[PDB]
């Protein structure tokens, strides 16, 4: 899998992208890697923000599905024309598949001014594909048409340029240390999981665990922050406020509405607590925990942004979580694996951790229905 190592690039806060080719002859595009959606959609018109775009008129293998698709989402929208074409991944497996491609023809707040990507690769399941679940997501097409095993894994490395690895069809042991610990994929739509317990500096938040997953918890490479349900965010901030009493901060800061600054080099990591999420384990009454540092949740913009935010769509384990870990999207076995990332950023005192097993009762009650 060495050829796939370091196949991800990006700029801080603008997502991680992978190089792809579409059409014959192949057209090279950079594509945002998104485990939080399920469409393969590429710019197909000369939007001023785009370095390049899909030109269907140059492709002999293009097939028109003669159908439109309309996709608003919480932070923008895109609209496009459905088709199929030959798609490959230069720094992925040595294969070419015929996949659905939405040719983006109108969008709002979708493309980023200054970014180096031109499209989005939705790695989640058909249930949330647009316009409906009969539009086969790319990864399903890949697995159906080749011998590529039904899993992929992500090592997101963070820092400005960011880098990482998407290992398609397997797992690269050089990207992590210790053991992988697996949590069940609750349902195949988003990559949905169940959080059974939350600690701040080893101190249990002591909330009904249903709150942690109201109305869902997902693993999402297409979200920057750790996003937490409102009630849980509130409780987490109160505890983090308390744990970091050494200094005082404005209420806007905890809402991600203004930065806070330290004279360069004297940033006090130590006054900031670690955060632990316990995830439902593979066995009845068994869990494991993942632990991140302030290096993960205080984002550099020396100034810093608080990168934990409140949510009305449930818990979202975005880049803030994923950058601590090597994450295995084991589709074949309906589970997601976490191990300590070989690239994660740590000091000489504390370190991101994946630890188990723990005894946790009533974990089935933590899921929302
Ligand atoms: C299945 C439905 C409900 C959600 O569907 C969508 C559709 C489009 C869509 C995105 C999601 C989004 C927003 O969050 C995620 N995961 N992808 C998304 C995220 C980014 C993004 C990611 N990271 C950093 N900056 C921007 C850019 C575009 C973008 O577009």
């Amino acid at each position: 899998f060495v050829e796939m190592v370091d196949n991800l690039r990006g700029k801080s806060g603008q997502g991680y992208y992978v190089e792809m080719t579409v059409g014959s002859p192949p057209q090279t595009l950079n594509i945002l890697v998104d485990t939080g959606s399920s469409n393969f959609a590429v710019g197909a018109a000369p939007h001023p923000f785009l370095h390049r775009y899909y030109q269907r008129q140059l492709s002999s293998t293009y097939r028109d599905l003669r159908k439109g698709v309309y996709v608003p989402y919480t932070q923008g929208k895109w609209e496009g024309e459905l088709g199929t074409d030959l798609v490959s991944i230069p720094h992925g497996p040595n294969v070419t598949v015929r996949a659905n491609i939405a040719a983006i023809t109108e969008s709002d707040k979708f493309f980023i001014n200054g970014s180096n990507w031109e499209g989005i690769l939705g790695l989640a399941y058909a249930e949330i594909a647009r316009p409906d679940d009969s539009l086969e997501p790319f990864f399903d097409s890949l697995v159906k048409q080749t011998h590529v095993p039904n899993l992929f894994s992500l090592q997101l490395c963070g820092a400005a340029s960011v880098g990482g690895s998407m290992i398609i069809g397997g797992i690269d042991h050089s990207l992590y240390t210790g053991s992988l610990w697996y949590t069940p994929i609750r349902r195949e739509w988003y990559y949905e999981v169940i959080i059974v317990r939350v600690e701040i500096n080893g101190q249990d938040l002591k909330m009904d665990c249903k709150e942690y997953n109201y109305d869902k918890s997902i693993v999402d490479s297409g979200t920057t922050n750790l996003r937490l349900p409102k009630k849980v965010f509130e409780a987490a901030v109160k505890s983090i406020k308390a744990a970091s009493s050494t200094e005082k901060f404005p209420d806007g800061f905890w809402l991600g509405e203004q930065l806070v600054c330290w004279q360069a080099g004297t940033t006090p990591w130590n006054i900031f607590p670690v955060i632990s999420l316990y995830l439902m384990g593979e066995v009845t009454n068994q869990s494991f925990r993942i632990t991140i540092l302030p290096q993960q949740y205080l984002r550099p913009v020396d100034c810093y942004k608080f990168a934990i935010s409140q949510s009305s769509t449930g818990t979202v384990m975005g880049a803030v979580i994923m950058e601590g870990f090597y994450v295995v999207f084991d589709r074949a076995r309906k589970r997601i694996g976490f191990a300590v990332s070989a690239c994660h950023v740590h000091d000489e005192f504390r370190t991101a951790a994946v630890e188990g097993p723990f005894v946790t009762l009533d974990m089935e009650d933590c899921g929302y229905n």
